[PDB]
Formats: structure tokens, C-alpha cells, sequence
């Protein structure tokens, strides 16, 4: 048998984990996202048709780096590569845009010169004006006068990637003591570690960079360095009422972002893990804790969590990863994840098609080896009751799904919801949705198992059969792309009338 | 809270146990169906009428007594009973009739002072069990004739001989020529033509006499919905009475008795071919050692439970109420534990066929049922169910687990189906939801028959269809609806799971839909 | 093959049910001891001796009726049938006595044996104009509680004699409740009124009861079943009322009505245990009710590490026939099931026909459930429900349990000087049998309250080495448990024993042999 079924009807976690077959092949369709960054290794219009036959769901775009000109043109050489598949609409994958926010941020200043902080020497940390040019080996300038007021004696400053370590010894500027000292250059990146860091949710560059989003239709945002659900509401009044409908994923990334992590959550449409500044601003053998943590708590909120940051990092030179990177980004999705990311593996590596190719590779392996048994069990009881008919009908239809170990359940969905609301319980067989909408097929690929299939025919006449052609098309598609076939079982989840959140119907049906 | 909803959410048993409350009042309707047994304390129609109003679900008629003419009028008077109230259709309530057979029978000859007269078998004396037809007259103190002659080839040295109700024991001594020499373990008094039971043996009977195949065919003649087969040991047994209602009496369900150690053995395969199992406790109780009974019964139920197939607990359940009109601990006990245990439908005897209190003995067993209804542990059982049921491709049983799971999502009042042979509320049932499972059915056999699974509540349809299939579709759905209302068990803002197919005609249920009422 | 060994290896509840098996045989001793109440088929010496040999545990004396030398003489006729056998310390069984109160009362007035029918369905008035004290007839029935006439509205209903007679108020006046009977039946003299639904306010001790404690103190009773209690103080005044002399006393509060259900947490708190006793229980709160409240109460018993009784009817048709009803049966097994630590006999034991057949067939039947217990589920309940401990006696008793059903220990041999490590073990409910080894005869007779544990009173001075003192007790419970049956050789036991003298340092788990 397939799919790990053999260990998926064990009796405990552990026979579980003892019945894993490496013969048991995937059969069912790959169910988590991929991220992928763009730059120079995948911005040629040919590189990215390549990266979405690859299995690439959502190109990033890194606002931290590049002009608006610059990420225009990304978007515009993305966008035809998608649209170049659009001729075949029972093939066409959609493809997110998202736009990750340069973010708050605390730099140093200027001194391709450098100066060497010594372990065992005094720095002064200051904000006066006028040091913004005059760095030197014992002063160091930064652009957050208020850094003066957030970071107690006893407290530490990390500046360039944390390579280096101050210790507030004496303050009123901050007075310091190299902890670990190094190499600095100018205009480097300052992390606070424990400290409220009192910038806004957004700065200014953040506003202009949000506009242009707005402005060519993107469909996520990963917004930086969240800390507070005030910090979401300042990013969601930035996009102001012309950027409603874009999803808004928090990006967690220092110690503050995780204790109010349930506030930030509440507001959020989702979560980012952003592994590599949370290793900078907590210990790095701390971060698995973080993650999971997240994770978990996204899985029981039913909102998407994205894990990011170095999971196939040696292939950024290397055709192959290690084997620390394989078990990294299957033990991701056996976390629950419903994205996984690559940065500079496809920004400005030399593989970014073949570690697109690995991560689809390994998250088919893990989704299979997921012990659906306890992970349903544990959702349902979590899950608070509800007489919302769409929640109703999704967890009656993945109960269906797996009594009958269903091919897959196609819903029609005009937001994304429905199809959600069913992701939300994880289940085995795939969730494909149908929709007219294009920004909800882009944007459904933010949770695990979702299949988006963008209808384009004119509405029918009679509504009914608008509803059937649609649940057709769902099994074409799935036909012809092969995860479908003739004699299988599917649910089928619709609504009784026409117009968004109005879900309430389960079909068992035969191919 | 009602319901026992504090204790329906439960992380553990023993906390669930923990929670029940005495002052939690029941919502939902009584689940678990009635049987009561038709005699003279039960036969009048005004009688029937006050029983079935109290809630009786299914007359049982026991062929152990009684004659075709005294079962016809039985018939007649239930018949005459439920049918009175057919005037309000959406109140209504569908009543079964259950034919509980003789079954075959070993029983002592008679006397030699002759009929009514009898004689002392004293404890500690020589009594010789024979088979020889000259002692059929001849009874006595020392000697007992039997009419079942290899009697003599399934009870050893050591063994056991049950005579009238176990109220005799004997032990055999030896065997031999003349029969089987025993000494009184249990003595008594004795009469004429007495029955017999023998304690771990296996008894060769056919599996149906031949006054049960006669009685089978008054059956079927006579409409019957349900057979309670009595002594059933073996898969041929129920084969035989299969054979024995004939192509006529296909559609009547066959309830398997199981009344001796052969069938508690034998469990697994009486099940794979019946319809369900009744544990015959009283019978049960004197093959088996009676400290042993709640084992069968527990096992019984359980595998039943797990099969998707009614069971029927049986037999002095309440049984002081024949005489009192309160029952003692023990029995408001027994009645809710067999609730709890997963029984489908409880059963009444002496209490509704002889006793002074019939109606009294049928609303206890309502209350006590809705009672321990509310305390069942539904995460664990329905998770449970879950994991023992195997993967299935019919359609039917796919929406049957979606719509429960449903129901436990938004505590839903009620699941509504739509079923020609019941087939769709019983894969319901199965499931076992909080959620009364209300049938609506144009066929009153199945209307009747349903009662034999736990929590489905029968609406019989009479309107001929509507024009377009879907419209008699949902006047149907809404005719469940303002039943449930009438009725009580349905309000304005409750929610509601339907259940119906794509097409008409039986087994083609694949349809789920979350309603508002 | 037996003990229900194949359904104690399921992985489900259902699947546990499923695997039940009536060939299983039950190995084990009899787990959860029998109450017999004394009375006049139980009070002869050698009708004891039967008993006790049928397995009686516990005797409980009935102070609702009888004088004091009546009672005294049953104390002194069952201490006789007790200590006969001490002639064989190897297999001596203790048995405690408990003094069940006859508690606060309403009852009816006075008709000596006069008797008077009440018709159902005639008009019956209820009064208590003090001119109508000895004025009781058909039609009239005069009640001790004057606020009677104020608690009970129209449609109320009033039980009279252990609930054999029902009366339904139909209408209120200055003269009284005139009520129409609903059940019938013959009354008697001063028979017990109960009140369902009504705010009866009565003390929480009698005089009576003030001078039956003192009878049971002055007797060396062990346990004391506090009747109609329904709050915390009514157990401090019973434990005030024993004294400085009974603080040994074990405390066993009878929950028989509405108040006691609710406030059940308090009494259990300052309780030593806890009696469901379901006759007056089942007038007091409706009958189709009170399985939830038996189920609920042993629950929170079982959860607290306190001993539960399930009481009254268990048996009830043996009082007259040689054999119990299906039912009957079905409730001793369920109340087992249910986690009771003890199970009773009333009627059946003081006055019925087979005293000594209803023992033996609870002895049976609670044999045979014992084994179908589902220790999986049940012991990893109560491991999660229990709280941490840094106590030693408790924390070796739940790994003596765990090493037990490693190995399916035949037996847990326990050391103990008032029964307290004998009651940890036993809160962790093993299937092994709990051997407990005691020189105190109070403590022998007191922890027949807790399932599984069994008594054994060594008698035998302390050798000079107390090493050798502890391994000779030890010694002791295995030879007893070799008698008795509950041991073989090849078995394995687990031994439990503390590193130095007196009660409170148990804090030792050792695997042996047979
Ligand atoms: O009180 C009960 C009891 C009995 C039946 C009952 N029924 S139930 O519907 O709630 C139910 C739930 C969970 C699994 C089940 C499996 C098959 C049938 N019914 C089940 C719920 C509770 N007990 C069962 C036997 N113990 C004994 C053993 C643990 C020590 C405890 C008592
Ligand atoms: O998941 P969403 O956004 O609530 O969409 C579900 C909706 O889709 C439908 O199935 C189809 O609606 P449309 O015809 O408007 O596309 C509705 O019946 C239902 O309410
Ligand atoms: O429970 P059963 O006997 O399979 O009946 C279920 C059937 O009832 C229906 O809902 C109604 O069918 P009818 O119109 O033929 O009565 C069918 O769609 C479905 O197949
Ligand atoms: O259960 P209890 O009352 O604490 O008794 C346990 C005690 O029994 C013993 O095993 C034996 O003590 P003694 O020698 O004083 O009888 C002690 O080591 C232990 O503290
Ligand atoms: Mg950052
Ligand atoms: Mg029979
Ligand atoms: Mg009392």
C-alpha cells in the first residue's frame, strides 16, 4: 500500500513512526506551499516558467533590497511566465505575489571601510546627529535615538547578522563592553535582543513600498518585525481601503513578536517564522522551540504559519542538500506547516530550480508520513463548537473524505473560505478548489492542501448548472493533471445560493 | 447546562463520571426503544393506547403460550391501538410487532398421578433421568422421562441437569443402559411436562421446531415486522428460520436469541447472519452461571455495537414492578446500565404481560432510558466506533459519518433522513450521534421496523408524490421538521443535518446539508 | 486465558467489552468487600461463622431500631464467630463492625401493632394539629415535623414508610394537606416520612444518635455510617460526638438526599469515605436518577483515594428466593464497575431467607467483575488525576502498582500499622491483589473499607533484629497468601516496607519471588 497507509492506521504514535515504509511511494498531490525569493537566479521569464513547473506557488519579492522599478519589473516578468500557462485553462496554476517588507529596522552608520571592535574595549553606543558619519572603533552611531531608552544596563546590542556583541555597562549614550567583538563596516543592521523596540509597526520607506503593492495587485504582504497586534493594525492602515482583500502574514522575529504572539495571531491573517532574525535576537538552539511552538498554535487557530529562512541552504552552491536540510524541511511540514520557503537558494543561488524541485520532493514525502489519526483527534478537540454551516459542512466533509479515503474534496469558494475552513482539519485527500476569483486562487495557496483551479467561463443561465460546470472543471482538471481518476470517490462541497459564505452542502460522488 | 453536556465534554472517563448531575434535565427524545410483551395484563385497545402514549415501541406476542386465534386478536387490538391516532399525521407514532418463537424444547414427561398432580424430588436422593418411551407416563420421585433422547450422549459425569426454570439440580452420578443416574443438588417440587436446561452441553435440537415453522408462517400470513428467534446456537439455525419465512417474509428482520453457552461461543457467527441478537438474560441466567451473565451481556452488546446491528436486552429488568408500582435500586440500575452498555432497544415481560402496573413499568423504563441516554460519554464512544469501523466505499455510510461528525460540530437537534428500507438511519444509528436521527419513510414496515435501532424516531409519509422529485424531496424534509417541532424536539434557531440521495429509489443517499430551523 | 487477561490487553474500551469472555475464569481473590447487615437470620453465632466463611467483611449494625443490649449482643455474638478461627492465624480473616446511626427523622404518628390501609385513590389528610398526635386513621395522618404543612404545595408528593405509601397534595388549608394517595398500602405506627423536593431543616445529630456513638465508642466499633448526612458539620458533630476516645473511628458519611448530592466535595473532604445509599436516596431525589448519582459519587470517590459503599436492594428478591433476578446481578457487577470499594446487603442479610446464599452470590459476582475491570484505562486515569507527591509512601505505592502490572504480580505485599499504605496502593486500583501485613487489630478490621486490600493481624511478639521482624511480617502475608490461595510458587509479589519503625516511612519497592 501507498501513501503510508499501512502505519496510518496504527495505534499509537510511536507504532507509527515504526511502521514508516520508504517503498510506500506518494500518490497524493503535494499539499504544502512553496515560497520562492526571487533575484537574480530566478528573474528571467524563462527561469520562472521553469520555477512554476518546478512546483513554485508564491514568488517573493524582498523589499529589504532593489527599487520599486526594480520589483516592478519582478512582478511583470512573473506575472507572463504565470500567464504564459494560460492558454490551458484545466492545467493553469496560479502563482501569489508577495511582498515582504523591508521593515523597521536600526543601522548603524557611516564610518568599503572598516573598523575592528575589540573583545575586553569600551563602545559607546550614540545617537547624537552628527556622529551619522564620524563611526570609529569605539563609537558607533545608529538612526533610533529611542535605542537610549529601551535597553537597560546589563542589556545587549547585536550588530551585523550577530556577529557582534555590546553589553550595556553604564548608560546615559549607552555606554558598552564588547562581548564578541569582529570586523564592522557601515550602515549594518542592529537587533536588541529582549529589548521592546518602540518603532512603529511601519516606517516610511514600509508605506511607500505597501502603496506599491496596492498599486500592481500583489497578494500577500510578510510584514517585519511584528511585535503587537498595533503593529498589524498600522500595516493594515497603510494598505487602507484599497488593499482590504491582500492577506496580511505576520512575520515573527525577535522575543517580544513571540511572547504576544497570541495578540499578533488574533489580528493576523497568518504567520511567518522568520527563523533567521529570531536566531539573531534569541539563542539559535532555541529556535526549533519558537517554531514548533507557532506552528502548533497556528494549526489550532486554522490560520496559515509559513516556516522560512536557511531550509535548504548549502544548495545555494551545491546541487544537492545535506542531510540536516532534507530532514529541516520535512520536519517543518511534519510541524504543520502549511508554506516552506527558499531566500537565497532561488534569489541568487546556482539551483534555485533543482531546491524548488527538492522541497516539493520532500514535503510529498512528509504529508504522507503526517499521522492523520491523532492530528484529526487532537484538531477536533481544539477546535471550538460551531454552528457556522461552512465549518459545519467542512469538518462533516474531511470526516467523509476519510472514511472513504476520498481522491479529493472540490468546493466552489468566490473567498478562499470554504476551501479553509477544510484545510484547517488537515486532511489526506486533496482540497480542490474552484473559484472565479483570481486573487483567491493566488491566495489560497497559503494553506496546506488547497488546489486552486481559476474558472473563466461566463455564468450559466440557471445557476444550478453554473454550480455543476464548476464541480466539472474540478474533475477534469484533476483528471488530466493525474491525481483524479475514473472510479474514484470525491466530496463535493458547495452552498445552497449564490454569493460568498453560504457553504452547507456535502455530495459523495463516484468519476 | 442540560443534557449532561458538562460531562459530555470530559477529557477522561473518569471525569466525565465525575461531572454527571442529577439536576441536568434531558432535552433530547428517548433514544432507546421499548419492547413490551403483549398479555392479559397488556391487550385490551384503551390499554395499548395508554402503553403505546407512555412509549412502547414494539408489541412483542411470546409463542411460548398462547394460540393463532389468541395471537391473531393480539395483532388486531395493537393494530387497532396505533392506528388511532393515524389522525394526526405528524404526531403520529409507528408500533412494531415482534413474534418471539417457542423455539425447541426440552421438557419431563408427564406424571404417573396424571396431569394435575405432582411429586417431591428431594435434595440428596438417587433420580434417574431416562429416555425409554415406556417411563413417558411414568413419572416419579426417583425416575424423570425426557422427550430429547441423546440427553443421555451430551451430559457426563459431573454435569448438570436443569428442570422447571432451574428450580431443580441435578448432578449425574453415572451412566449407563437405564440412563443417567444423578442425585438431587437442588431439590423441589415437580409437575407435568416441565422444561429442561442443560448447562454447557451441546444440544442437538433442530433450530426450529415444527410449531415455530408453523408459527413463522402465522407470522408472515399476519404482517409481522420482527422474529425473536429463540435458542439460536448456530448460523443454521437462523438459516433455517430464514428458510422457514420463505420468499413472503424476506423483508421481516430476524432477531437472534441467544439464550446458552453454544451461542455465547458461537457469537461472531449468529451475528454475521442475523439481523441482531437479543441477550435472552433469563434463560442465559440458568445455562450460564448467573454471576457470569453481565459478561455476555456486556460482550453482546459490545460486538453488536461494533457491527452496526441492533441488540435487545431482555428479561426482568424491572421485574418487581409486576407486583409494586415503584421498581427497587437494582433494576433503574439495570435499565440504565444496559442503556449505557450500547443496547438498542430494552424489553419488558411479566412487567407489561402479566403484572398490575404495565404502563407504569413502560413510562420507569422511558425515563430511566432518557436519563442514561443524556450520560453516555459520546467522545469516546463515537471515537471509538470511529476507529473500529472499517474504510467504506458506499456512499450511504460516507454521509452517515459526515452527518454525525456534523451533529457533534454544532450540537445539532436533529439529523432528518430520508430512507425507503431504513438502511440510511440505521448507518446513522450506528454512529451512535447526541442528535435524534428523525426517518421520514413511506414504508410503514420500515417505519416499524427502525425502532430496533437506537435513536432513530420513525415518521410514516402518506402524501402521494409531488410532480418534480425534488420538490416531494423537501416536502418530505419539511414534513420531518414540523414533526420534530410538534413533537417537541425541534425549535425556531435549532440546526438540523439532512440526509438524502441524488435519485430516487433505495441506496442512493450521498447528500449532507447544515439547515437552520 | 484467564483473570479477562485477553480484553485487559485492548486498546479500546469497546474493544475491551468485545473480548469479555464467560471461560475466562476469575484467579484473583475476591477485590471489594461485602457489608452484611445484622439482624434476626444473622445474629447466631454459627449462622455468622457461615457467613464469614461466605465472605462477609464488615458487619453493620442498623440503629434505626433496637435497643442497646440487642446490639451489644450482636457485637458479641459476631466477635465470637470472628475469633473461633483465630485458632489458625494463617487464614484468621478480621471483620470490622460498623454502626450505622439512625439519623434525623420524620415520622408519623402513633395508631401496638395496630395497622391501617390507605385506599388508592381516597382523600388522606395530612395534619399536625397536636390534638391529632394519636388521632391516625384512614383518612388521617398525623406527622412530628409541624413545617410539613408548609413545604409541600399542590402536586407535591409525600412517601410514608420506606416509600411504600404515596401521597399527591390536592389541596392546602388550615386544617392540613389534603392529599389523595397514589400508591396504597398498609400503614403502621411511626413510620419514615420523606419529603422529595421540599427544604427539610433538621439537627444534624439526634440524642439518640449522640448516645448510639457513645454505645459505639464504648464498644470498640470501627466504622460509623453517619446517616441523612448533607453537609460538612454534620460530620464534625458526629466526630465530636465519638470524642477524644473514637478519633480512631473511621467516618463514613451516608449521602441520602438532594443536599448531600450537591454538597457532596465538602462531606467527602472531611469524610473518611462516602455510602450511596440509594434507598432513601431514590425517594429523595426521582429513582430514574440515581445511577447518575451513584455513578458520580464513586467517581469522585475513586478520584479522591477515599472508599465508596454502594448500599441498599443490591440483592433485594433473595430475601425471599435462593436466587437474585438478572437485574440484581447487573447491579452488583455494575457498581464494581462503577469503582465502589464496597458493595452492602441489608434486607437480604437481617431478616431475608438466605443470608448466607445472597453473601456467596455478591462474593461471585464481584469476583467476576473484579476481573473485567479495564485497569489500561482506569490505572492511567487515575495516575493523571492524582496529584505530584513527595510523599514516599505514595510515591512507592504508585511504582509498586506499576512493577505490579509489569509483571502481573500475583500479589502487593504491604507492611502497614494503620492501613494507610495499604489505601495508597489501593487508590491506584492494581489487579494484584494488595496482601497487608498488620499487628494493629482496629487497623486490620478498618482497611477492609479499601478494594483489594487484604488483612492479615500478625500476632507474634518482635523478634530482636527489627530487619528480622520486618522480613518474618513478610514471610508471614506470603504463607497466608500460600493457605489461602492466592499465591504459588513461581509467582512474583511486589514488597513494600519502610526504612525504619512506625507508621509514616514506607519508602520501599522490592520484586520477589514465590
Ligand atoms: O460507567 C460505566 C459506563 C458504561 C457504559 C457506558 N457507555 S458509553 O456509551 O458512554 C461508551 C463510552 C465509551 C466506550 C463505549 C464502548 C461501548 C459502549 N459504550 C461505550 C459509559 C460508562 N462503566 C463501564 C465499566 N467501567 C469499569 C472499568 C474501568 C474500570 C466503568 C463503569
Ligand atoms: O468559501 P466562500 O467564499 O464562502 O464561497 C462559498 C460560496 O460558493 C458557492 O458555492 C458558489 O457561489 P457563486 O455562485 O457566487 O460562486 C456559494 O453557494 C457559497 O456560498
Ligand atoms: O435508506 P434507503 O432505503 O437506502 O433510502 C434512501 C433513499 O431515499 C431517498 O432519499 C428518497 O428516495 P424516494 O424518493 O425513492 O423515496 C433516495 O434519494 C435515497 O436513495
Ligand atoms: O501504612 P503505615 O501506617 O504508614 O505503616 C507503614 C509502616 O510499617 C512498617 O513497614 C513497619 O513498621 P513497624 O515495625 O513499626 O510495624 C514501617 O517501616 C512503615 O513506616
Ligand atoms: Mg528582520
Ligand atoms: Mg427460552
Ligand atoms: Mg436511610
Amino acid at each position: 500500500q501507498q501513501q503510508q497507509l499501512p502505519a496510518a492506521m496504527a495505534d499509537t504514535f510511536l507504532e507509527h513512526l515504526c511502521l514508516l515504509d520508504i517503498d510506500s511511494e506518494p500518490v497524493a498531490a503535494r499539499s504544502t506551499s512553496i515560497i520562492a525569493t526571487i533575484g537574480p537566479a530566478s528573474r528571467s521569464v524563462e527561469r520562472l516558467k521553469e520555477m512554476i513547473k518546478a512546483g513554485m506557488n508564491i514568488a517573493r519579492l524582498n523589499f529589504s533590497h532593489g527599487s520599486h522599478e526594480y520589483h516592478a519589473e519582478s512582478i511583470a516578468n512573473v506575472r507572463e511566465a504565470v500567464e504564459s500557462f494560460a492558454g490551458s485553462p484545466l492545467s493553469y496554476r496560479p502563482v501569489a505575489i508577495a511582498l515582504d517588507t523591508k521593515g523597521p529596522e536600526i543601522r548603524t552608520g557611516i564610518l568599503e571601510s572598516e573598523v575592528e571592535l575589540v573583545k575586553g574595549s569600551q563602545v559607546l553606543v550614540t545617537v547624537d546627529p552628527a556622529f551619522r558619519t564620524r563611526g570609529n572603533a569605539n563609537t558607533v552611531w545608529v538612526d533610533y535615538p529611542n535605542i537610549v531608552r529601551v535597553v537597560p544596563v546589563g542589556g545587549r546590542i547585536y550588530i551585523d547578522d550577530g556577529l557582534i556583541s555590546l553589553v550595556v555597562q553604564k548608560i546615559g549614550g549607552l555606554v558598552t563592553q564588547v562581548e564578541n567583538g569582529g570586523v564592522l563596516g557601515s550602515r549594518k543592521g542592529v537587533n536588541l535582543p529582549g529589548a521592546q523596540v518602540d518603532l512603529p509597526g511601519l516606517s516610511e520607506q514600509d508605506v511607500r513600498d505597501l502603496r506599491f503593492g496596492v498599486e500592481h495587485g500583489v497578494d500577500i504582504v510578510f510584514a517585519s518585525f511584528v511585535r503587537k497586534a498595533s503593529d498589524v493594525a498600522a500595516v493594515r492602515a497603510a494598505l487602507g481601503p484599497e488593499g482590504h482583500g491582500i492577506k496580511i502574514i505576520s512575520k515573527i522575529e525577535n522575543h517580544e513578536g513571540v511572547k504576544r504572539f497570541d495578540e499578533i495571531l488574533e489580528v493576523s491573517d497568518g504567520i511567518m517564522v522568520a527563523r533567521g532574525d529570531l536566531g539573531i535576537e534569541i539563542p539559535a538552539e532555541k529556535v526549533f522551540l519558537a517554531q514548533k511552538m507557532m506552528i502548533g498554535r497556528c494549526n489550532l487557530a486554522g490560520k496559515p504559519v509559513v516556516c522560512a529562512t536557511q531550509m535548504l541552504e548549502s544548495m545555494i552552491t551545491k546541487p544537492r542538500p545535506t542531510r540536516a536540510e532534507t530532514s529541516d524541511v520535512a520536519n517543518a511540514v511534519l510541524d504543520g506547516a502549511d508554506c516552506i520557503m527558499l531566500s537565497g537558494e532561488t534569489a541568487k543561488g546556482n539551483f534555485p530550480v533543482e531546491a524548488v524541485k527538492m522541497q516539493h520532493a520532500i514535503a510529498r514525502e512528509a504529508e504522507a508520513a503526517v499521522y492523520h489519526r491523532q492530528l484529526f483527534e487532537e484538531l477536533r478537540r481544539a477546535a471550538p463548537l460551531s454552528r457556522d454551516p461552512t465549518e459545519v459542512t467542512a469538518i462533516g466533509a474531511v470526516e467523509a473524505a476519510f472514511k472513504c479515503c476520498a481522491a479529493a474534496i472540490i468546493v466552489l469558494t468566490t473567498t478562499g473560505r470554504s476551501a479553509q475552513l477544510l484545510s484547517r482539519y488537515r486532511p489526506r485527500a486533496a482540497v480542490i478548489a474552484v473559484t472565479r476569483s483570481a486573487q483567491a486562487a493566488r491566495q489560497v495557496h497559503l494553506c496546506r492542501g488547497v488546489f486552486p483551479l481559476l474558472y473563466r467561463e461566463p455564468p450559466e443561465a440557471i445557476w444550478a448548472d453554473d454550480v455543476d460546470r464548476r464541480v466539472q472543471f474540478g474533475i477534469e482538471s484533476g483528471k488530466l493533471r493525474g491525481f483524479l481518476r475514473v472510479g474514484d470517490l470525491v466530496i463535493v462541497v458547495t452552498g445552497w445560493r449564490p454569493g460568498s459564505g453560504y457553504t452547507n452542502i456535502m455530495r459523495v460522488l463516484s468519476i
